[PDB]
RNA sequence: GUUGAAACAGGGUCAGCUUGCCGUAGGUGGCAUCGCCCUCGUC
């Protein structure tokens, strides 16, 4: 297990229901935490899996109505012109957030030759301690980074000490087992928060 | 290296065109520097 602390100023764990108005999730998405761990280090052999999220900063909603685009790019239209495809997508961002995601990893079917668990574990530990990453972690959206810092146990205070509020079904991690190399078609299996006592745990598939 | 990616607050708008702080009004009634004092004792 790795107790990697994710911290940042603003966040945007955009809910699947409110994508037109990017209302952020109450806490960090387990799928977002797995994506962060993969952007720090990943390979066609290592399969990241989130185990437990421990909140370290109170939930603070901040509405930032951003102006987005609503039409994708392709080989057809050589240009976009946002003056004809403007989208005033709201974004209830999460100001001042901090989470120490306890998570580990397994092995995929295409592990290859170098399928050593200890090798990938040490590589992830070095990348988290020195500050190396394949891609900058994002707090639900790439417009917000993550001041990550690998913790050995606990090096920060948490506000949710007693029994708090349950956030219901949140997006655990989309099912990409039915997807070919480079995902395309997927599903959406979700899970309950159980109870945000101090550090909510995830239910592995 | 197969897992949210792309995202405008805008192009831009004289806060004025203006309006007498005045019309206007006694520091006044009026009150003794006084009631008083050897330039001396005198060489």
């Amino acid at each position: 297990r790795f107790i990697l602390e994710i911290s940042g100023d603003l966040a945007c764990f955009t809910r699947s229901e409110l994508k037109v108005e990017r209302v952020s999730y109450p806490v960090i998405t387990p799928s977002a935490a797995r994506n962060i761990l993969m952007a720090i280090l990943w390979k066609p052999a290592i399969r990241w899996k989130v185990l437990k999220i421990e909140i370290l900063k109170p939930i603070q909603w901040t509405n930032i109505r951003r102006n987005e685009v609503g039409t994708k790019m392709s080989e057809r239209s050589g240009s976009l012109y946002i003056e004809d495809n403007r989208q005033q997508r709201a974004s209830m961002l999460l100001k001042d957030v901090a989470y120490r995601i306890h998570a580990d990893f397994d092995m995929t079917s295409e592990a290859g030759e170098s399928d050593n668990y200890v090798k990938f574990a040490e590589m992830f530990k070095r990348r988290a301690k020195k500050g190396q990453y394949f891609h900058q972690p994002y707090l639900g959206c790439r417009e917000f980074p993550c001041d990550f810092r690998l913790l050995e146990k606990a090096e920060d205070g948490l506000p949710l000490e007693d029994i708090t509020q349950d956030f219901g079904f949140m997006l655990y991690d989309m099912d990409f087992s039915k997807s070919d190399p480079r995902d395309s078609n997927n599903a959406e299996p979700m899970f309950y928060q159980c109870k945000a006592v101090n550090g909510v745990i995830t239910v592995p598939p």
